């Protein structure tokens, strides 16, 4: 049959589905908004990978796929190490380990990558 | 009347669902903002006319921070506030001279951790 009732009930089905696609797109859209200011501003693109770390590309990356990876152990994060970190073990000992400073390696780094940019 | 049945279901869990998401993406925004924090030394407000105000977690008094705006965005500009006025020298060799907020952000980041360190 042809029940007015039952297709009313899809359309009540429709819209509550399209209702959370709209939530998700919102949540989406914030943190990419975030990201991409995060990004411009301090020269690091924040992703958050499949096993629930923090993927750090920086603006000035010298080669497709140079990333940090951090863990939450939220405070607190934890380095782990990667091809790219195991290429700057003095600013990690330097700037992470010796000042316990993530702010002062990344930013060690942002400048270091930055020199290196521009050389010609 | 089974199909009635089931559909109510579907709208019911529908609405369950949207609920439950709106209380975790609410949560994962605030823990990812934080999370740049922890690893870029910057508190970023996102603020109305297309502004972004950003705090230090080295600042040294409370309401020193940076306003940013962007000319859309991805063309940001620093403008003025009473803190920005106290950081001239850093705004000249890192955005006069070399156009680059990343690289006068992590300039002034290891400044304020120098005052304290």
């Amino acid at each position: 049959g042809s029940s007015k009732e039952v297709a009313e009930l899809k359309k009540q089905v429709e819209s509550a589905e399209l209702k959370n696609q709209r939530l998700k797109e919102v949540f989406q859209t914030k943190i990419q908004e975030f990201r991409k200011a995060c990004y411009t501003l301090t020269g690091y693109q924040i992703d958050i990978t499949t096993e629930n770390q923090y993927r750090l590309t920086s603006l000035y990356a010298e080669h497709p796929g140079d990333c940090l990876i951090f863990k939450a152990t939220g405070s607190k994060m934890q380095l782990l190490e990667t091809e790219f970190s195991h290429t700057v073990g003095e600013l990690i000992e330097v700037h992470l380990r010796r000042q316990d400073s993530i702010p002062a390696f990344l930013s060690s780094l942002t400048l270091e990558l930055f020199s290196r940019q521009t050389v010609a």
